[PDB]
């Protein structure tokens, strides 16, 4: 019987990087010596976090770029994360800053944020990059990572989105929220739902959708018998769920009950290994832009 | 027999509009003269235009405010209006820059308003301050006046918005959009239509909706049937439609079918009378929140 086409998400990745890698290779014996920096901060020490960073670090390595990587321990300070912020600033041969979410309950997030400087600003968590995404008459230097991974898997598909009726679940600052905005700018008439959402509302909504971006952390949260047959289904959730066999004690699930959604969706993408791995590749992505535009000099 | 309740805009209005000259009036003692002060720049001469900024001149005088009020030709160019705007972000009298729109076809709108220095974006129309919005854990200052004029007479009828199913006709930059981006930090559910929306799709997703936020300005196209009993109906829709015997030649028209919708919904918003007053008011509220900003230097 048919079914859906699994989207392989390292797949994705490993053709980007190789071609990013080719491009820094170039760009070198171009720019005597120059290449892309990429800093990541991470602060405290949750697994999820730590493999998330540490890919980053890998992928960048991979592709010819250098690693600024810092390290802090949950307590850190508003004053010291800042002051870190602030140094890589000022490093010349630093062209991104990451810091990894989420940050320890007790920092105020925005402030320490704000300290990016714009240009350097890799997940377009600042207002000033942020902002931008609705403008359809400029296209914008950044996007976040994961908004960007997301459009990039609907491009491998190749499915239609103008006219068509999209769903967004969850709208978080670096995933749900950003993408809900490229997708409207590609005219589909999107609508957006949560986690929490009444659950009759959300199947209502999903039945009639032609394409489902679900980025809500929640396991199962997506039936698989909601989905409109032909649908195509971006799986963004990585939410930690036990599992005493695997090295951390956990495994990661996506929003998707796959199982059931693969027979139904005409694309889906796994999870792990759909929107994870091209995220990291976006920063990639964004990070090598970025060392362009500072090098045009 | 039974019918909505009509919001009454002016009414509204009035009541900020009170709380704003006694704050003004307070300030001006505390500051030694110090006052407000809001440009609105007008290009051309559409009757509608016209009469909108004189409303927001009217209003700014009889809460107290300085105004400064430019005229431009239909014919100004792209240097003469950005100049006109640059002289603005240097008067220090100035807190607040206003640029009508629609502006002239030949005029690149996007340029134009990137011109604005980001503290004194009285219409919250920049990507910095349009990328605060959603940043719900800060109060932000300058809010977008039409759609924050929406959620107040949503305050006022004591609407449920967490959870609900929400509508919004249209994404342009001063109400279809920042309305949306409003209602969804509400964590309501939230559709946007626009012209790439297939009718007959816009007129099931109305059907289905508690809230429904037409910002289209296309006079009947929510059609009263549409309507869901109970529902909450706030036109945004001010369209001029010929009418000899009015003063412009024309009439304010919104885009919903008031007298069908009135026998269905709960709640109402006429054309005139609604959004409008309030919109004026916000516009104000802003200038008055930049004003205080500035002078705590
Ligand atoms: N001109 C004035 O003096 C003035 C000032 C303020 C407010 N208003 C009123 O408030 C509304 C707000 O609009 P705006 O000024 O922010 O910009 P705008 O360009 O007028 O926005 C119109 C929006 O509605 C959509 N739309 C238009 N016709 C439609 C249809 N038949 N079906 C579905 N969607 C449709 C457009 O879609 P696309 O994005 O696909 O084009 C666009 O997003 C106006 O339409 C107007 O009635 C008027
Ligand atoms: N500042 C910041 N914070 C954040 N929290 C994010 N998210 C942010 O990095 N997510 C993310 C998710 C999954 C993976 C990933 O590659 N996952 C693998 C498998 C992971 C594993 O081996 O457990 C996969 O899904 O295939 C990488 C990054 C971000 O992009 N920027
Ligand atoms: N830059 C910019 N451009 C814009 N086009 C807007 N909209 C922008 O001023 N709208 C507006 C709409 C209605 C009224 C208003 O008070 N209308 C009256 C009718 C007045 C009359 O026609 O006599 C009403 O609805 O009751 C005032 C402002 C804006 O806020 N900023």
């Amino acid at each position: 019987m048919p079914e859906a086409v699994v989207i392989d998400g390292r797949a994705v990745a490993k053709a980007i990087q190789k071609e990013l890698t080719e491009e820094v290779a170039l760009l070198e014996r171009r720019y005597k010596g120059r290449r892309p920096g990429l800093s990541t901060i991470i602060c405290g020490k949750r697994k999820d976090s730590q493999t998330y960073v540490r890919l980053k670090r890998k992928a960048a390595a991979a592709c010819g770029f250098r690693n600024f990587s810092v390290e802090l321990p949950a307590n850190v300070t508003q004053e010291a994360l800042e002051r870190e912020v602030i140094r890589l600033n000022e490093e010349e041969a630093c062209h991104s800053i990451v810091v990894q979410l989420p940050l320890p309950p007790h920092i105020d997030k925005v402030a320490a944020l704000s300290k990016i400087k714009p240009e350097k600003d890799a997940d377009c968590l600042l207002p000033v990059n942020v902002g931008q995404l609705h403008i359809r008459e400029r296209n914008p230097a950044i996007v976040p990572c994961t908004a960007s991974a997301v459009m990039e898997l609907l491009r491998c598909s190749g499915v239609e989105i103008c006219g068509k009726r999209v769903v967004v679940l969850g709208r978080g600052d670096i995933a749900g929220l950003p993408v809900a905005t490229l997708l409207a700018n590609e005219d589909a008439t999107v609508t957006v739902v949560h986690s929490a959402t009444p659950l009759c509302d959300i199947a209502d909504i999903v039945r009639a959708s032609d394409i489902v971006v679900s980025a809500a952390g929640q396991p199962g949260l997506v039936r698989g018998e909601w989905i409109k047959l032909g649908a195509a289904v971006i799986d963004v959730g990585t939410t930690p769920v036990a599992d005493p066999s695997k090295v951390p004690g956990y495994r990661l699930v996506g929003d998707v009950c796959f199982d059931v959604a693969r027979k139904r969706a005409a694309y889906i993408t796994p999870v792990p290994g759909g929107v994870g791995p091209v995220t990291v590749s976006m920063l990639l992505k964004n990070t090598l832009t970025m060392f362009k535009r500072s090098v045009r000099a």
